[PDB]
This record gives structure tokens, sequence and C-alpha cells, in this order.
């Protein structure tokens, strides 16, 4: 089984002034030469980590990696302020212009792949190709499977504590719910919500439990996590429909893409890799069998090298 290329530091990285209240940072890695390429994180505000540099060739790849708006190194830290999809798909051109890239592939998963397809729809002369995992598309039936019902079903005892602060009437709409908490004046209240939210989600993302999950309880992360996933969920991703990134996939089918999604991906069912397939023949599908919904699931991680050798040469 294929693995992570070893670790390496970025060759240059800043922070990019967004005009509207953001400095988002950015980092380059790989190969100043090498084929362009962007990595989408998930979340959204999951930020990026040191190991998403070694998802690409180092010798044959030039990867720009950024925290999206609100997370990670970007500043002002869990802002909601002109946070939204559109913003977001603003500011990957605003790199890729700084960058100097003509087109480039992009990597995404999990949220990254619903932000590299509303990006890839809307500038499709700037992606050369695609590599999806974990496909989100954002329809209401996506979010209530995750944070209504759904999963809960699989870990009834995690979605008690999850529960746990809610009142009876609350309980019919988590997000609903959880909106309010974490748009408290009172800090204390913000961050107990936070943190069962998120660890909600670290406990739900791989097959198998590990103790990695804990890390979705740091008070910083946590917050920031849940305030911007809450927010992004509130508002429907910012979509005009339900299925917009599924019907405008017309505009993209020429593009190469590879699709890898667990077959036992708890956080975004199987279903949606199999919608969106259904609807782009061209795109290369991989239910990988045995596998969660963590990008670094072996057999996941396996798929996804394979993706971008390949798409390299
Ligand atoms: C509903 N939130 C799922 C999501 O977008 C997400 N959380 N973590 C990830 C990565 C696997 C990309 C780290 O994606």
């Amino acid at each position: 089984l294929r693995g992570l290329y070893p670790p390496l530091a970025a060759y240059d990285s800043g922070w990019l002034d967004t005009g509207d209240g953001h400095r988002i940072y950015w980092e380059l890695s790989g190969n100043p030469n090498g084929k362009p390429a962007v990595f989408i994180h998930g979340g959204p505000g999951g930020g990026i980590s040191p190991h998403h540099r070694q998802l690409f060739d180092p010798e044959r790849y030039k990867v720009l990696l950024f925290d999206q708006r609100g997370c990670g190194r970007s500043r002002p830290h869990a802002s909601l302020d002109n946070n939204t999809t559109w913003h977001l798909v603003a500011d990957i051109e605003r790199l890729r212009e700084m960058a100097g890239v003509e087109q480039w592939l992009v990597f995404g998963g999990s949220w990254g792949s619903t932000l590299a397809l509303a990006y890839a729809q809307t500038h499709p002369e700037r992606v050369s190709e695609m590599v999806l995992r974990g496909i989100f598309t954002l329809r209401k039936q996506r979010l209530h499977w995750y944070y209504q019902d759904g999963a809960s079903r699989f870990f009834p005892e995690k979605w008690e504590r999850v529960l746990s602060i809610l009142s009876d009437d609350e309980r019919k709409d988590v997000i609903a719910a959880y909106r309010q908490r974490l748009t408290s004046a009172d800090p204390q209240v913000q961050l107990e919500a936070a943190k069962l939210w998120s660890v909600w989600e670290g406990e739900t993302v791989t097959l198998l439990p590990s103790r990695e999950s804990a890390s979705f309880g740091e008070d910083d992360f946590a917050l920031a996590f849940a305030r911007i996933e809450n927010h992004y969920f509130t508002h429907l991703g910012f979509l005009e429909s339900d299925d917009q990134l599924l019907r405008n996939v017309p505009l993209i089918r020429h593009i190469p893409a590879v699709i890898v999604h667990g077959r036992y991906d708890m956080a975004c069912q199987v279903q949606n890799a199999w919608d969106l397939a259904k609807a782009w023949p061209e795109a290369e599908l991989h239910i990988v069998e045995g596998a969660g919904h963590s990008y670094d699931e072996p057999g996941i991680l396996h798929q996804l090298m394979i993706a971008t050798d390949r798409f390299a040469g």
C-alpha cells in the first residue's frame, strides 16, 4: 500500500490580504518549476497541516496550500464576517494569480471536494484535473444525515453527548440549536458547544477509533471549526439550489477526475460519490472497501497517492 512522501518544509509562505478584513495564510511546497496544484482542506474551518504537503511528489508538483478564511493561521481567527463559499472561491483565484499559475490540479476532500466543485464550476478554465475524496455536495439530505438523524444511529452513545446540552425542543433542529450557542455573547457558552460539536466529528471520521480524535477538542481549533462549519451549514453552503453542485456538473465533465470514497464513510455517504459519478461518466470512481471518511485511511490514502502520481507521470 502506497503511503505519504517523506516530510518536507514549505519553500515559501506568507499572508495575503483580501481587502475586506482577511489576511489568509498560504504556503508553496514541492518544486517551484513542477506541475501546479492547489490543496483545499476540509471542514469548513479545518485548516491545513504539514502532512498535506506529503500528498504530492516533491519533485513533480508545485503545491499551493492555504488556510481558508477564519481558520488555521488565517486572521481574524474564528471570524464569520465575509466568510462564504463565494468569497473562498474568490480567494482561490487571488492565490492563483499571485503564485503566477495559469492552470492547476485541484485536490480536495470532504468540504474540500465541495469547494473544489464550486470553484471548478465557476472557473472551469483554470482546472487541469481533479482528485476528489469523500464527496460532500451540501444537499439538505447530506446535512440531515450527519447532524439530525442518520449517523446518530451508528454512534448512539456519542450522539447522546451532542444532545446533552439541548432541551427537548432544541433537539428537533440540532444545527439551529448549536447556531445560537456558537453565536452567544458568552465565550464560555460558545466553547462548550464548540467542543461537543467538534469531537462528534472527530470520533466518526475513521473506521476504527483513534486517540487522534482528542485533538478536535483543543479550544482554539474547536472554536473556529464549529463556528465556521455551523455557519456554512446554517446557510446551506450559500448555494442557489439544494443540488446546485450536481446540477452544474455539465460545466466540468470535460475535466479529468478521480473520485475516492470510503464505503463506510460516516460523515459523507457513498451515495454522494455515486450520484456524482452517475452525472459524471468520464470520472474514475473508487469505492474503497473497509474504509471510513478520513484521507489517511490506509485504503483511501493508497488511491490518492496513486491518483496524484498518475496525473504527474
Ligand atoms: C461535515 N464536515 C466534514 C468535512 O468537511 C471534513 N472534516 N474533516 C475533513 C478532512 C477529512 C478533509 C480532514 O473533512
